[PDB]
């Protein structure tokens, strides 16, 4: 439907408040049946492209739950679908989806890699759109985040890291920054550092985040102009404690910038309930300059 599509993303680009209206936009459609419709007309041909383009907007914690509690073969199905049309717009639709349903949980992941939402994704790695390639970025940085141990080895065997080291030479800051964030995750795991330390992706994280303002950056993109959800930031905590200084950097730059969104929301709560504030004290009285300062102004700013 063209009309609740265009309320759910007029309420998305509120800015401060969007976060609050699409989260309770987004309950509404599940509590009405909504989703639950969605879901099952995403495997109607006439119904697929339309619904998949709400279902994108909509993909929210809860509703990421949902979808994998009653439907996630045919909302995987549809967003490969979608990337084999000629348009860009279901391309960008499909890596949408796929972007999403990668930040619910390590057996999530592993289903809808079984079900080739990763080949998906990776195949329009190749492409040139910028949303899309926005789209694959994040979904990857989304994967490495939440795939656990048990997701880590088939990335290795579909050689995700080639994949992403020449979305983080991208010019783009957004595919860049998200890849970037990935290799970051993904060097925790000592297979992958080895290929990471040789590919010199790390070298584009300082000059990054000493060149951009995080709130700045903040509203480079509507897509996360309100961050991300306190789950994705529970697990990007262990990364302020990371083998590699660069990684370290990245990780309190992408704090500041949600400490920052946060406060602007009134929601710096999560960050005490995601235990990230004795991390990030611990970051900001280390020698490490560049991320000490992070941290700190990411203390000032949840208060
Ligand atoms: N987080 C944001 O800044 C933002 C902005 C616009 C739409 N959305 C929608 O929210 C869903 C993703 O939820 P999270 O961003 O909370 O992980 C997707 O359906 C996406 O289209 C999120
Ligand atoms: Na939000
Ligand atoms: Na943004």
């Amino acid at each position: 439907l063209e009309k609740i599509n265009e309320v759910i993303r007029r309420a998305w680009a509120v800015p401060t408040h969007g976060h609050e209206l699409g989260y309770s936009l987004c309950n509404s459609l599940r509590q009405s049946g909504g989703l639950d419709l969605l879901m099952k007309n995403c495997v109607k041909p006439d119904l697929q492209f339309s619904s998949a383009q709400l279902l994108e907007q909509c993909l929210t914690t809860e509703n990421r739950k949902h979808v994998v509690d009653n439907g996630l073969d045919k909302v995987v199905n549809v967003a490969c679908v979608c990337t084999k049309n000629s348009n860009m717009e279901h391309s960008r639709v499909g890596t949408g989806i796929l972007e999403h349903l990668f930040k619910h949980s390590e057996g999530t992941c592993s289903d809808v890699i079984r079900l080739g939402g990763l080949d998906a994704v990776l195949f329009e790695c190749r492409t040139s759109d910028l949303e899309t390639l926005r789209h694959c970025a994040s979904a990857l940085a989304n994967l490495s985040l939440y795939g656990g141990a048990e997701n880590q080895e088939e990335m290795i065997l579909r050689k995700v890291p080639m994949w992403l080291f020449p979305l983080a030479f991208h010019n783009d800051d957004n595919i860049k920054y998200y890849a970037c964030l990935a290799i970051a995750v993904l060097v925790a795991n000592k297979e992958i550092e080895a290929e990471v330390l040789k590919s010199g992706c790390l070298d584009l994280v300082e000059p990054f985040v000493t060149s951009h303002d995080p709130s700045a950056f903040a509203r480079s993109n509507l897509a996360h102009a309100h961050g991300q959800s306190k789950h994705w930031l529970k697990r990007l905590v262990p990364v302020l404690s990371s083998n590699r200084e660069e990684a370290r950097n990245l990780a309190a730059f992408h704090f500041c910038m949600e400490a920052g969104i946060k406060r602007e929301q009134g929601n710096t709560d999560i960050f005490r309930e995601i235990n990230a504030i004795e991390a990030l004290k611990n970051v900001a009285s280390c020698p490490n300059a560049i991320a000490s300062k992070f941290a700190a102004q990411a203390l000032r700013l949840i208060g």
